[PDB]
This record gives structure tokens, sequence and C-alpha cells, in this order.
């Protein structure tokens, strides 16, 4: 009665009401738990009350002792073992295991998911001993809804990917497997329950096929996926396809015979049909095929031993002449009214074909040219549209050389195509012109097919919103393929440069444009200038200018600012603005001196108006780290007015993204301006040790606050000597910190991110004290940085950096403390070993093996007194 309002209250649609009926459940849960619990079950166990009203209930206990987040969770269960007495978990147990028989299909469900919470707390504790015989027992025996909510339960519990829950569950896996595959089989008459098995194997493959190991398993699993995806029913076909893509997800190593066997004509069937479900998970097996082809591929490259190769069956490849032709026949089921990045079958097939260019290569070209030579002149729009689109689709991924002729061939009559009636083919023209461009820019012709290409995309970016974005894409590859070698007076878009600008500040020029469309633009413009050369430098300093006079603008624009949506294009605008005036900086370089006062100027000011959630800040500052690389020593006039702003960046935390920026403003300052930022650096320091303590062990800002400290010491020298004692005990604390046993990949990173910034400080103070004629001060922490370099030595995981960086420590060493003061520590044959590795590796880049040569000769040096 009053749980069945308060709960239909929760799933108002009024927050004041919700949020109020969420007050009271929170509350009931704090005053008593226990009753919480019991009067949840029963308003689930209830035939009386409406389905949604039940699994409201349901979901509701559920939540009051389960949750996704680990320290959630980890209270929240312990409020189920330590806050209830016996009596009541007997109770919610034994109401929530009888409402699965219900008909009432929603309250089953919930009930289902009610079980799964309880069981992850109570089976590795062997607390319910009866719950998977019972659920076994109704998967075989119970009436539908007893079959499917038990069915349901059971995949629940055997998805969950607990350690100590699935080997709880060891010794029902076969009693388990056989329920669900049994209930899966055609001889169910029943299609519901069917559906339910179906759907419970696939949410418990990791568990029930004991990761495939055994044939019998293997052949016993997959004779009924294969039978279901045949099945009358489109619901079962559909839970029988997810089946068979995590299947391939999970076990491609062991899916050559079935493939040959029924998958491939399986899934041909599935792609073709009517039911667009189905075919969407059939398009899906063969993106799962090819992701893990493209992934193998890859891996196999890279493998130096035929021993590590992983097998590799080339069913794409194979497949091609099947496959592609249904994708290529999907591209043409667009639907012109359906809403962007809505999942339809036609653009899972575009995913599909893209994938499937990378997985077979020059494969893939015949097929798809046969399609787009048939269908580029077609009547139907949809065609012509599928045409160019799977031109575009299978850029990526056959040998250049071989598709060379064939866009030279086509690159006339796919620029025409940007004349098509239908909006939607010149977008994907627009589009394909990109692939083209990114993929094989070498293929187009400067003399021939540049100006017309970059003519029909400003005249779409110009004139035709709903292909701005694809266009502008387009015309960004194009000025990052065709800038020309460093150094050079001119490059192929050099006599288009000025028009290009011209163009791009024309459609940007409407305050009341479309958004997207201006910033979009805005990029371009930044791409332009990025890849602009000499002859273009005038100009660009002419575009500076205006770009300036732009920003300058937006300050009373920033006055007229009412609603959220004026805010948020004003933001946009000034964050595009300072994205291309970072751009014309960059490129001027010195040249750019002129107008400092100008620009620092305008940016102080958008910085003294901006405030929360805003990407402006981070833009001007992106800027000001321009401006300050470019002026040198020039830019240290702006620092009495710019470094309190600094400073109050730094000290605040709580814009996580602007903090680390302005770390790393700091290590641009230090290191444009020198000696010249010393005056400085006792208040960087005191912001940058302050960011240090923290209650989080892994302070995300550490790794660049240490690069940093390497910065500072070689601005300020021989005045480090002042923060030596603290920071030798911050980077020898920071040396601890690892992984541990059995880490993420993120912890994994952020120890290596660290270790970089470790090597960069003491690389920075060796220095430092070196020139400074400090080396006996020094000379306490060497042993210490020593014992960082052999943990990174004997640590398989790195990067190119930490290597280097740790190259770069040895040497500078060596030269710190010369005539064998560290022969011995430098002659251990660990040294020479990472050393050695280090200049060896053919994957690093020619600074890091340089730097270990360096390193490689600076031992030398050493060994010999």
């Amino acid at each position: 009665p009053d749980i069945n309002i308060i709960l239909e209250n929760s799933l108002s649609p009024d927050a004041t009401l919700r949020h109020a009926a969420e007050q009271q459940l929170t509350h009931a849960a704090e005053t008593n738990f226990s009753q919480y619990l019991l009067t949840l079950v029963q308003a689930l166990a209830n035939e009386s009350s409406e389905g949604h009203i039940r699994a409201a209930a349901g979901i509701a206990l559920k939540n009051a002792f389960s949750a996704r987040e680990f320290a959630r969770q980890a209270a929240l269960q312990a409020k189920w073992l330590n806050q209830t007495d016996q009596e009541t978990r007997t109770r919610v147990k034994q109401l929530a295991l009888e409402t699965l028989a219900s008909p009432n299909s929603k309250a089953g469900q919930a009930a289902a998911q009610v079980i799964a919470a309880i069981a992850a707390i109570e089976l590795p504790r062997n607390q319910w001993p009866e719950l998977m015989h019972a659920l076994v027992r109704n998967a075989s025996e119970g009436g539908q809804h007893q079959k499917q909510a038990s069915l349901t339960a059971i995949g629940f519990i055997c998805e969950t990917q607990d350690t100590d829950l699935r080997n709880s569950l060891v010794g029902h896996s076969n009693a388990i497997l056989t329920a669900v595959v049994q209930g899966a089989r055609k001889e169910e008459p029943n299609n519901e329950v069917r559906f339910a098995a179906i759907t419970a194997l696939g949410d418990s493959l990791e568990f029930v096929g004991n990761n495939f190991k055994h044939e019998g398993e293997r052949n016993y699993i997959m004779q009924v996926v294969c039978e279901a995806t045949q099945a009358q029913d489109s619901r079962i076909q559909q839970g029988a396809f997810g089946c068979l893509n995590r299947i391939m997800a999970l076990y491609y190593e062991h899916m050559r015979y079935y493939m040959e066997k029924a998958l491939f004509g399986l899934t041909i069937l599935g792609m073709k049909s009517d039911d667009e479900d189905v075919a969407k998970l059939a398009v899906e097996f063969w993106s799962t095929v090819c992701e893990e082809e493209i992934a193998i591929e890859d891996d196999n490259a890279q493998v130096e031993s035929s021993e590590q190769m992983r097998p590799f069956y080339n069913f794409a490849r194979v497949a091609t002449n099947e496959v592609v032709p249904v994708l290529l026949q999907l591209l043409t089921k667009q639907d012109e009214d359906a809403s962007d990045d809505e999942y339809n079958i036609s653009r899972a097939a575009y995913q599909c074909l893209q994938l499937y260019a990378q997985a077979v290569g020059s494969t893939i070209i015949p097929p798809v040219i046969q399609f787009v030579e048939h269908n580029l002149r077609h009547a139907d729009w949809h065609f012509r549209d599928a045409a160019v689109s799977a031109f575009g689709a299978i850029m990526d991924g056959p040998e250049e050389k071989v598709l060379e002729p064939i866009v030279k061939t086509g690159m006339q009559p796919l620029i025409a195509m940007m004349e098509d009636e239908s909006i939607q083919v010149r977008d994907s023209t627009a589009y394909a012109l990109g692939r083209i461009t990114e993929a094989c820019s070498e293929a187009i012709d400067p003399n021939t097919h540049l100006e017309p290409l970059i003519r029909s995309l400003f005249n779409g970016l110009m004139n035709s919103p709903k292909m701005a974005a694809s266009c502008c894409w387009a015309l960004m590859n194009i000025a990052e393929r065709f800038a020309g070698e460093p150094g050079a007076a001119q490059n192929p878009l050099t006599p288009h440069f000025n028009q290009s600008v011209t163009n791009l500040l024309t459609v940007t020029a409407p305050m009341n444009g479309d958004s997207t469309v201006r910033t979009a633009a805005y990029e371009v413009l930044s791409v332009f200038v990025q890849n602009a050369a000499n002859d273009s430098l005038s100009a660009v300093a002419s575009l500076s200018t205006v770009i300036l006079q732009r920003l300058e603008e937006t300050l009373p624009l920033q006055q007229q600012v009412v609603s959220v949506e004026d805010k948020l294009i004003l933001e946009d605008m000034q964050t595009s603005l300072c994205t291309v005036l970072q751009a014309t900086v960059q490129r001027l370089d010195k040249e750019i001196a002129p107008q400092g006062d100008r620009i620092m100027q305008v940016l102080l000011q958008i910085l003294s108006t901006c405030g929360g959630k805003s990407s402006v800040p981070e833009g001007v500052f992106a800027a000001i780290s321009a401006l300050a690389n470019a002026m040198e020593e020039e830019f240290a006039k702006y620092m009495e007015a710019f470094a309190p702003f600094l400073y109050n960046a730094l000290g605040n935390q709580e814009e996580p993204s602007l903090c680390s920026m302005a770390i790393g403003l700091v290590s641009d300052v230090t290191r444009s301006l020198g000696e010249r930022s010393q005056p400085y650096c006792d208040n960087f320091m005191n912001y940058l040790l302050g960011n240090l303590r923290s209650t989080t062990l892994a302070n995300q800002f550490k790794p660049a606050i240490l690069q940093c400290f390497g910065d500072i010491a070689s601005a300020i020298g021989g005045h480090f000597e002042t923060y030596l004692t603290i920071v030798a005990q911050v980077l020898q604390q920071a040396a601890t910190i690892t992984a541990g046993p059995d880490g993420s990949y993120e912890m994994i990173d952020y120890v290596i991110s660290l270790r970089e910034g470790i090597m960069d400080a003491w690389g920075g103070i060796i220095g430092a004290m070196k020139t400074s004629n400090k080396t006996n001060v020094l000379q306490p922490y060497v042993e210490s940085i020593f014992a960082l370099l052999n943990s990174i030595a004997n640590d398989p995981n790195r990067s190119e950096a930490l290597m280097r960086a740790s190259m770069g420590v040895i040497g500078d060493l060596a030269d710190a403390y010369p005539n064998g003061q560290l022969a011995d520590a430098f002659r251990q044959d660990w040294i020479t070993a990472m050393i050695r590795e280090t200049r060896s590796n053919r994957e690093f880049g020619a600074r890091t093996i340089e730097t270990a040569r360096w390193a490689r000769e600076q031992v030398k040096r050493q060994i010999a007194g």
C-alpha cells in the first residue's frame, strides 16, 4: 500500500517526487534495514500488485546490498552479512526463490536479480547450499515462468566475474550446463524457455564451457547454438547469434571446425534476414571475427619467433566472396529519417566493411570495385550513396600500391559526385574523399586533382551544413598530407592558402551560424596554419591579428550571456579562437613578438572572467604556453601579471585538467625563460610540494610534478640546493611505488609515467649540482639513483621515454663524477645490459638510440681512470 505509492513515486517523471521517494527509501534503509528488506521482498512477492511495482521493489531490494562500485558494494554486502538476522535472511531468500514461479515476467526477472545478488554474497561462504540445486531443478522441471526466471538467475550468477563465486560453482558445472543446453534445444516445446535458456548460456559462457578446452563440451554447446540460430522464432535467433558472437570473441582459436561446418552458412543466412535485429547480430559476428583477426595479424607481425605466433585461420579472407557482397547490399538500406549515431543495419555494415578491409587487405578490392562501378550512376540514391561509401570504406587496409591506380582512376568521378542531388550522397562523398586523402594522398596528384578537390570541399562547407563536418575532416587531412618539408618555402597548398583562410574566416564570421560548423571550420583553419609554408608567414601574421580582434570581441559578448546555451556557445567560440591563435603563435615563433602585448592582454582578461566547468582556461593556457616558447626570455615581462593566474591554477586540484595544464605551464616557463624564471620558482615549488600532500598514493599529478622539478632544477642551478633534501626525499619515495604483484594496466602505466618523471627530476638535479660545483652535496643520493635504474632494468614494463631518460641520467652521472668515482657501479653487468638493450632496440627512435650511445661512451670513459 504505502510502499506501493513510494515505489510508484520512485518511478515518477517529476524529479521532485522521485527524489522525495528515493529519500524515503534511503531513510527506510537507514532506520531499520531488516524491515526495509522484508517490506521490499514482500511487495516483490505480492501477486496482487502490478508488474512494474513488483519489479521496482525487487530492484530496490537488490540495490539494498549490491552495487557496481567496489567500495559501495563492500559496504552494502556487509550490511546483508552483519546487519540482518538469520530469520530475515531466510525469509528474504525464500520469498525471492518462490517469486521465480510468478506468471508475471517482470517480477520473475526482478527476483532473479535479487537471488543473484544474495548468491554473490552467500555462495562463497557456503551459506545457501540449497540454491544451485533448486535453480537447476526449477530450470528442468518448473512451469514455464519458473523455468525462464531460474534460467535467468543461473545466468546472472554464472556471468558474475568473481573468482570465489566461480570456484564455489565448480561442482555444479555439468548440471548447470546440462540444464541450460537442454532448455535451449528445439525439443523444448516452449519458445519462452528456449530464449531464456540460450540467453543464460550466453551469459554463462566463461563458466560452463570450462574455457572450451574439451571437445565434448565444445560440440555440445556449439550444436545447440547452431540449431538455435535457425529457429523460427526471432527472439531465439537473436539470443543464439548473441551467444555465437561471444563464443567467437572468447574462443576464436577453437572455431575452425565449426566455422567450416556451419557458422559460415549460418551467419550468411543471418545477415540476409528480414529481421533487422538478427541481421545486426550476424553482421556483428563478422565484425568480431575481423577485430580478432586484425589483432592477431598485428601481434604476429611484431613477433620475432614463430613459436610466439597466435593461431590464425584467415576466416575473413576465405569468407570474402560471400560476406562482402552482402555487406555492400546492406549499405543500400539507409534510413534517411533515422537519428544520428543510431545504430541501424547500414552503419553496422559500414563499420564491418571498414574492419573487413583492414582484415583482408587487397582481397576485398575486386568485389567492392565491382559494386562501386555498378552503382555509382544508379537512379536510386541509396545505391549511389552505398557506392561512394564502399569506396571510401576500403581505403584503409589494402596495399597502398594496389590502391594507387584505383584512386587515380576514381578521383575525378568521385569529385564529380560532390554535385549530386542527394545530400546523403554528397556527405558520403566528402567523407570518402577524406578517407582517400588520409590513406592514399600519395596517389593524389596536386597539379591535377588538388584544386578541384579543395574547391568542392569548400563549396560544400560554405553552402551545405549537413556535409560541413565531412568537408572539414577531408580538408584537414589534405592540409596534413600536403604540408611539404620542414623549412620549405612552399607546399602544394601554398598558392591556395590565402583563399582557404579567406573561406574559413568567412564561414566562421557569423555570430549566428551553426556552432558546430564554426568549431569544425576553426579546427580546419588551425591545421592549415600548422602546416603552412614560409611563403605564407605574412598571411599567418595577418590572420593572427584578425583572430586577436575576434577574441577581443568575445569579452563584451561574455556580458550578454543569459542562458546556459549562450554560455556554451561563447565558450566554444573562445576555445576555437584560442586554438587558431595558438597555431599562429607556434607557426610564427619569434616573429609573433610584436603582438605579444595584445595577446597577453586579451588572454588574461578572458581568464579573469572564466569560472566553473569550462574548456576556456585550458585553451588560454595552451596559447600562453605557445607564446612563452616562442618569445622565450622576452616573455619574462608578462610574468608579473600572469604568475598569479598560474599560481591559482596550480593550487586548485578540484579542476584536475587545468591543474595538470598549469604544471605543464611551469615546465614551459622554466624551460623557455631559463634562469630568468628563477625568481618565481620558490612559489612554484611551494605549490608543487603542496600538491604532493595528498590522501591519494597514486597522485595523478605527481609524474608531471616530478618532471617539473627537473625543469626547475635546470633553470635555477645552484639555487636548487635549497630544495634538494625535500625533493630527494620525494623522489626516493616515488621510486618505491609499484603496480604490485598483480596490478592493473592503468597502475602499470602510471608507474612507468611516474618513473619517467623521477628520472627527469634526477637528470635536472644532477645537471644543476654539477654546473654549480655541488656534486658533494648530491653524492649521498647517487646510490638511490642506481637502485631505481636497476629496478627499471629488471622490469619488463617500460616506455621508450623512460629508457631514454635512464640513459640520460647514466651519462649525466658519469659527467658529474669523472675520473672513475663511479667506475665500480658502472662496470656492473646490469648497467651494460641495460644500455646495450636500449641502443639495440630497432623500434626505438633516433634520440633514444643516440642517448644510449652517449651513455655507453660515458660508461667506457668511466671504466678507465
